[PDB]
């Protein structure tokens, strides 16, 4: 089944997941001149001080850092959101080259990678119930460009050797995701979807305007990961991004003038 190759990639997904051609699919191009400032947007609240990371996993599509979401330890509130959304995991999408890798684009510009911090709406009790709801998830998206190193990313980078292939995991406790944020929390927001199968239309997207910088050495280590399992022919984990989808009947709102 699905992946990012020529024969199982994004242009094939609709055959197993017809919602791929739905009315609120992600990612999208963010046209900065068409996005409208919305003064009704409340300030974004990112409360990660009590975040409890557990594990990092290569699942054959990306690497995922998982959190304890059995209590309100790390939460996202405010902005366009009603209620409390619990951090469950984060992951990245990245390219084979610095000129591509992000899922969202900004005036058609592609960044080298994109970080997704996934949160679920606690009024639905668990993640599996939340993805069945139009306001079930809030994903915080952060662009990566190549320049100076991101110190808060390095602990992630240095563990990747231990999870090279699909199915491998490692202990990843006491990681502080606050070290992955840019200075500004200015954002764009729109209603959208998961960007991987099952492509469910359950996400409030919050995409930060300010990218973070990571070093060429850091993103090079992303690209040494493997889509395949151990003892299988090596396929480098690169270009695990879905391209921009039609905006259709949606307006992207900006938190800033
Ligand atoms: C809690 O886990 C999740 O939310 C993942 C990531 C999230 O991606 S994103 N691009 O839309 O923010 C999708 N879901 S998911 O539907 O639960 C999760 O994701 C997939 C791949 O996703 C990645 C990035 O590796 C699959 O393997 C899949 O079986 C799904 O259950
Ligand atoms: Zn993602």
């Amino acid at each position: 089944h699905w992946g990012y190759g020529k024969h199982n990639g994004p242009e094939h997904w609709h055959k197993d997941f017809p919602i791929a051609k739905g009315e609120r699919q992600s990612p999208v191009d963010i046209d900065t001149h068409t996005a409208k400032y919305d003064p009704s947007l409340k300030p974004l609240s990112v409360s990660y001080d009590q975040a409890t990371s557990l594990r990092i996993l290569n699942n054959g599509h990306a690497f995922n850092v998982e959190f304890d979401d059995s209590q309100d330890k790390a939460v996202l509130k405010g902005g366009p959101l009603d209620g409390t959304y619990r951090l469950i995991q984060f992951h990245f999408h990245w390219g084979s080259l610095d000129g591509q890798g992000s899922e969202h684009t900004v005036d058609k510009k592609k960044y080298a990678a994109e970080l997704h911090l996934v949160h679920w709406n606690t009024k639905y009790g668990d993640f599996g119930k939340a993805v069945q709801q139009p306001d079930g998830l809030a994903v915080l998206g952060i662009f990566l460009k190549v320049g100076s190193a991101k110190p808060g990313l390095q602990k992630v980078v240095d563990v990747l050797d231990s999870i090279k292939t699909k199915g491998k995991s490692a202990d990843f406790t006491n990681f502080d995701p606050r070290g992955l944020l840019p200075e500004s929390l200015d954002y764009w927001t729109y209603p959208g979807s998961l960007t991987t199968p099952p492509l469910l239309e359950c996400v409030t997207w919050i995409v930060l305007k300010e990218p973070i910088s990571v070093s060429s050495e850091q993103v090079l280590k992303f690209r040494k990961l493997n889509f395949n399992g151990e003892g299988e022919p090596e396929e480098l984990m690169v270009d695990n991004w879905r391209p921009a989808q039609p905006l259709k009947n949606r307006q992207i709102k900006a938190s800033f003038k």
